[PDB]
RNA sequence: AAAA
């Protein structure tokens, strides 16, 4: 009969209320969610939908009581709802965690449940999450919690609760690729991590990109038909011992003919030293099946899975668990909206870690790259997410990155994140130090 | 004595603190700023970077109170702060706005003022992001400051800890140079086509084949030996050459543009593509269809959408230069550069407007993650984004709901604008901005 | 300016 109340706030970023809900939810018999109502004449849309995902993913079920408000930027009309809707009920404990919705929200939530409990049969209590330590501080107690390595959150419901569906990701046992290359993604994989582990990056992204995205990449779907790819190497041809096909033919280092003749025979790009040139009689089906996937991974997916496997390792030696907290290929959505591709995501404790990964050296493009995950993982994980891009670029232009594209957000930790080239062969060490500090 | 003070809590987010110091300066006779000291053994940054920029540009002079907080996630911290840095003499009125700052350091910003101050006029006041009103606890007012707080790029720049800003005017734009006496001409033909529903059969010409023979090697167009051998490349595949497309092909309208040019800047000799002499030195092809090419290959869409708005903006009353320009850009301290094609300030509010022509799904979807951070960065939290793209409809509504980020507002703070809206993109900017 |  001693009801005890919790009350959260529900503004736009729903992690901070799961991460205290989840570390307190046992000690509380009722729980109050105030959110906001829609309304388009004051630009005003409602939380509503992250209080539902709030009760669905704490379980909170028939203790929870949602509680609109209709101006959230508005103390009058904040008061008002608050001694109209708020729960009559007599409590014995009134605790209010803060940290979430506007600054009017907090202000006057707090001060009509400081009044309404003043009677010390109730004890009012007052808590806020802080971001920057990973901490439950309570009002006037020096209690201070630390809850950044006591709750943890799957991948599933921070997606869910940030309003995503249809989740799907892979793991290291059902890798695309691995089913593609079948009898033979293993020794390519080594041969690639031999290179990488050498030293050999740069090298390789030079040749992809010259003479290989040359010769495989100059056109929509040149690999698709016979005719046009036959087109693309005549036209080559024309250039002489400039071509790109002399260039593959004559100066490509053995490290990568090791790499191409590691494929499976009917995946080879290569006929000898010698580049595939497809006879008249080769069937469009018959191309692709020689070329499609073998282009496609050495174009860089190669690279994902590379530092996913560097990854793995390190991850399990700590608890992290596969498919929870790590993956790779993230893909989701909106409901009725166009899907998101992350190539690598991790968890440590409640933040999102995501990874994007290029091949490229280019400042332009790795620019744009930044920016794209920089945008989804707030979009996926919310405002304290971590975003990490691993470049081909060195370390000058890694540093001028991460200053073009920092944000302020009141911590002195960096949130975004840039790896180069340099970085390659121990890249696994270099995430475990970033994202576990 | 009758001292009056404001408290400003400075949070990393300094346009609301800003918007909200213009609008009361007049009345008060002090201003506490209230900001976070440094320290990374609680990850914690300092905003007195943004206190400095407050203070300079509201020129508060020695009225400013700075008043450092060293745990602005601790409650007993913030309180030991304010008992022992709050400014002591006699004041008649306290006037605190707690739109800045965390929650614990506004909630016992609010309840140490209140009980300190509260038959002394004690105030709070909250800048609503949504619907631009200054809403008041006790006197239970609701100002609108969406017409009435006014703010330039330079000022909006500033705050945000950008400085070496440089744009370029309507009367100063480049390429008024590169084509002398000719750039007017130039324009306006373009314009009477994209005015025309003539802009997807423009993209898919400059796609193809203007692009196949413009757009090779680095320097291609400045080096006769590199464009003779290209040409001579692209003649061989005789079939699909898009030099017989070029002259075969082209429509009645892009020979108008074409023409539009003076005659040491053409493209084409007549109805022909011009192919140059072994006499054409690499200074002759350079001055021929350097400039040309760089304009028509997309600068021209950054000036044309730039001019379908100009007229607009200046029909209510907005300076150009301060509220709105074209080629911005700017710097942090020691840090990269960043280039917006188009800015606009609609009261304090920043739009910047990212222009490309073209309509490939992948590449506008990462012009749209740029558009996006560039004015969160230099603009705050609450500026809106604008992506105008040569996609078609359908791509552009996807585009939309891909990137959309829910902030609270049902106004969406990121519009992507497609082909079908070429023709009129004056009044789709002009009814999305101000409506 | 709805985990600063
Ligand atoms: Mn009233
Ligand atoms: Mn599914
Ligand atoms: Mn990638
Ligand atoms: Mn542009």
């Amino acid at each position: 009969m001693n009801e005890k109340v919790l009350v959260l706030i529900v503004g736009t970023n729903p992690l901070p209320n799961y991460v205290v809900g989840s570390h307190l939810k046992e000690k509380y018999d009722k729980f109050v969610l105030i959110y906001s109502e829609k309304n388009d004449k004051i630009n005003q849309n409602s939380t509503y939908d992250y209080a539902k995902k709030l009760k669905e993913h704490l379980n909170l079920n028939d203790k929870c009581i949602f509680l609109p408000l209709s101006d959230v930027s508005n103390s009058e009309k904040i008061i008002n709802d608050l001694r109209e809707k708020f729960p009559s009920e007599d409590f014995v404990e009134v605790h209010l965690n803060y940290t979430g919705g506007t600054k009017t929200m907090v202000v006057h939530i707090y001060n009509f449940l400081k009044e309404k409990f003043k009677n010390n049969k109730i004890k009012f209590e007052g808590s806020y999450l802080d971001a920057r330590d990973y901490k439950l501080v309570y009002d006037y107690s020096e209690e201070a919690i630390s809850l950044k390595d006591t709750i943890k959150i799957d991948i599933n419901t921070l997606l869910s609760i940030h309003l995503y569906e249809d989740i799907h990701f892979e793991f290291y046992d059902t890798y695309s690729y691995k089913q593609k290359f079948v009898d033979s993604f293993d020794k390519i994989s080594q041969e690639i991590e031999k290179a990488i582990k050498d030293d050999k990056g740069e090298d390789f992204v030079k040749w992809l990109e010259d003479p290989f995205r040359k010769i495989f990449k100059g056109e929509n779907k040149l690999l698709e038909k016979t005719a046009k790819f036959k087109k693309h190497i005549e036209k080559l041809l024309k250039d002489n011992d400039s071509s790109p096909i002399v260039k593959f033919n004559e100066k490509t280092p053995q490290f990568i003919w090791d790499i191409l003749n590691a494929f499976p025979e009917g995946k080879k790009l290569n006929d000898g030293q010698k580049l595939w040139i497809p006879d008249d009689k080769i069937t469009n089906d018959n191309l692709s099946s020689r070329v499609k996937d073998t282009v496609e991974f050495l174009n860089g997916k190669w690279f994902e899975w590379y530092v996913y496997s560097q990854i793995k390792s390190e991850l399990l030696d700590r608890k992290l668990k596969e498919g929870e907290h790590f993956g790779i290929s993230l893909k989701a959505q909106k409901k009725d909206s166009p899907y998101f591709e992350l190539d690598i995501f991790l968890i440590n404790g409640y933040q999102l870690i995501g990874i994007s990964l290029t091949t490229s050296s280019t400042r332009r493009l790795c620019k744009l790259k930044g920016f794209e995950v920089i945008h989804r993982v707030r979009q996926i994980g919310g405002d304290e997410s971590k975003a990490i891009l691993i470049t081909g670029m060195d370390k000058s232009k890694t540093e001028d990155l991460q200053k073009d594209l920092a944000y302020e957000t009141g911590s002195t930790q960096k949130r975004f994140v840039v790896f180069g080239i340099d970085d390659w062969a121990d890249i696994g060490s270099k995430i475990c130090e970033e994202v576990f500090k």
